[PDB]
């Protein structure tokens, strides 16, 4: 045996949620046709994200709460654009079955199977917040050090988080995950919102409080820190057991965090489970067709890696990129629009090599590799299909020898899917497993995924 790979079930770690991407930014209207795209290549690119069985069957996707008072430039219109003039005035909202695409794109994710959408805001409406303005950070009013002479907006902006989930469901597309604060460490120009860790906690409390009285029932998440260490900083003050006995963490149901100031490579020290809610290649460089060349930041290698390891090394339950479709020419999203013309890169192809086999509800299990040329993940679906991903980053062919060790289930077939420089995601032929045990050759600079049968 050349490289030895054992998988153990009866050593079993996190569960899985599930892989996916935003369409924010009014980037879902991309995918309906925006700047050209045919009704043919709409529904091949919602095919790719969202069907398994055609595609990368994405099961989370992440729509923006949009806080603007227009639709111009790429701005997320709001529910509640205008000020109620007091934060005890009757509210008027206003739902436009729209969401910048999102709404639509819901729908097609939703007919196609996708189970988990994760609302999130960047920030509350301007007439809420320290500066008046959704954007340059700012503080939501009455939150603790941040007072506003127009008074305190705490309940009003949770009553508003309410009011999108609810317009939400009563059109037929219920809201799983919701989230108050985008990257809080960030002082930019687009819209954005501070908030220390026990600022954030504060909030918590309260959004869960109000989800309580109102009888819906919707997973919390916090904070979508800009790092994996920035979002680990936040922990603490989401753990302090307040004068009710209460922490944020006990009404929290996720931790979320992206990978621009530092990458999901460690575990948080939080009990919840942990999402990596945001990450992409935002150099500008344009990498469609290269699953390894030199290590670009835009690669097909470096997400299977990013994943693999946001897995095993960092704990996570779930991945979801930046923009999954967009019409550009950077690695900014997983599959590139040209007009009419669909160029899904290695990036997406490696996301679906997961995502297509690696089900809600999964759970990770132990493998090991006993080669550093060669890295190794697995997980078992409820249905009892293991799923194991191994990148072999040699310059040559590896010949594998994969132990799935003690099962319920003799295992009679594995099927390889691969993914390179020359491979998307190619279905290889069935292998048979003989005491648990099977033999496969994977190519130089590659990722597999081997997917057991019944
Ligand atoms: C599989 O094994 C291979 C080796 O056989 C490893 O490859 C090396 O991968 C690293 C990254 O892990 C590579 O280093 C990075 O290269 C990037 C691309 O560089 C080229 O293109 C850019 C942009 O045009 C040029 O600027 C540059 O001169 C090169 O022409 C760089 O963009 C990266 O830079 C970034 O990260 C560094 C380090 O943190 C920062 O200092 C930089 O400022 C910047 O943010 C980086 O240098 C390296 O080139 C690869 N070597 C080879 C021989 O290919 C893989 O890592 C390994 N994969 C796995 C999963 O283990
Ligand atoms: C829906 O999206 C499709 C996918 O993008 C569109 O089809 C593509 O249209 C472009 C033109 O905009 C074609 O581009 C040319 O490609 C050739 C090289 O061709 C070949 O290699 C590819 C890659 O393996 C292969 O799939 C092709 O069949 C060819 O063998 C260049 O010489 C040209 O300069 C230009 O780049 C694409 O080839 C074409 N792809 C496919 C798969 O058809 C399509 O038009 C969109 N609309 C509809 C209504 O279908
Ligand atoms: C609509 O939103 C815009 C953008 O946030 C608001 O404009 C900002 O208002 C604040 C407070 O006066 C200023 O600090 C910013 O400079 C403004 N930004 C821009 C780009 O103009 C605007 O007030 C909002 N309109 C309403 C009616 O709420
Ligand atoms: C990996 O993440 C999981 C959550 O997905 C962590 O599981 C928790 O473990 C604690 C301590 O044993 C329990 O109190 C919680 O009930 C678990 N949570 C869930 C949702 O199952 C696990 O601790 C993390 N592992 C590491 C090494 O940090
Ligand atoms: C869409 O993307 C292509 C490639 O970047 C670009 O050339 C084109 O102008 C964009 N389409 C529009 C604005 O119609």
């Amino acid at each position: 045996v050349e490289f030895q790979i054992n998988v153990d079930l009866q050593a079993r770690y996190q569960s899985v949620d599930g892989f996916g991407c935003s369409q924010a930014f009014q980037r879902a209207e991309d995918i309906f046709g925006k700047y050209g795209l045919s009704p043919k290549n709409q529904s091949y690119v919602l095919d790719l994200m969202y069907s398994e069985e055609r595609g990368a069957g994405f099961t989370i996707l992440r729509n923006g709460i949009g806080s603007s008072n227009s639709s111009t430039s790429n701005l997320m219109n709001s529910i509640e654009p205008f000020s109620p003039g007091s934060p005890s005035s009757t509210p008027n909202y206003t739902w436009d079955h729209y969401n910048s695409g999102q709404f639509p794109l819901s729908q097609q994710a939703r007919a196609r199977g996708l189970p988990y959408i994760y609302a999130d805001a960047w920030s509350a409406p301007g007439y809420m917040k320290t500066n008046q303005d959704e954007n340059w950070s700012g503080f939501l009013c009455g939150i603790e050090g941040e007072t506003c002479p127009s008074g305190d907006w705490r309940q009003a902006y949770a009553d508003y988080l309410v009011q999108y989930v609810k317009f939400y469901a009563e059109s037929g597309v219920p809201v799983t995950h919701l989230g108050f604060l985008n990257e809080p460490q960030e002082v930019v120009s687009y819209a954005s919102m501070g908030s220390n860790g026990t600022q954030a906690a504060e909030f918590v409390k309260i959004l869960g409080q109000t989800l309580e009285r109102e009888g819906i029932d919707i997973e919390l998440t916090c904070c979508d820190g800009v790092g994996w260490s920035e979002q680990e900083a936040m922990i603490p003050g989401l753990q302090v057991v307040g004068p009710d006995g209460k922490s944020a963490e006990d009404y929290l149901s996720v931790v979320t965090g992206h990978g621009y100031s530092s990458a999901p490579t460690f575990p948080l020290s939080t009990k919840r489970r942990t999402w990596l809610t945001e990450w992409t290649d935002l150099s500008g460089a344009f990498t469609p067709y290269t699953f390894f060349a030199d290590g670009g930041a835009g690669e097909g290698m470096t997400w299977a890696n990013h994943i693999q390891t946001a897995f095993v090394n960092a704990n996570v339950s779930a991945f979801i990129y930046w923009i999954g479709a967009e019409n550009s020419t950077t690695n900014s999203g997983m599959i590139n629009l040209i007009n009419d013309e669909v160029i899904p890169s290695k990036r997406f192809w490696s996301m679906a090599s997961f995502s297509k086999f690696v089900r809600p509800n999964a759970q990770r299990v132990k493998a090991t590799s006993s080669d550093a040329s060669v890295t190794v993940s697995a997980f078992e679906n409820t249905n009892g299909v293991v799923a194991i991903q191994v990148i072999n980053n040699g310059t040559s062919a590896a010949s594998l020898t994969i132990d799935l060790g003690k099962t319920h289930k003799e295992v009679k077939k594995v099927v390889p899917w691969v993914t390179s420089n020359d491979y998307d995601l190619e279905e290889m032929s069935e292998i048979d497993v003989k005491h648990n045990s099977f033999l496969a050759s994977v190519p130089a600079r590659s990722l597999t995924s081997f997917v057991t049968e019944c």
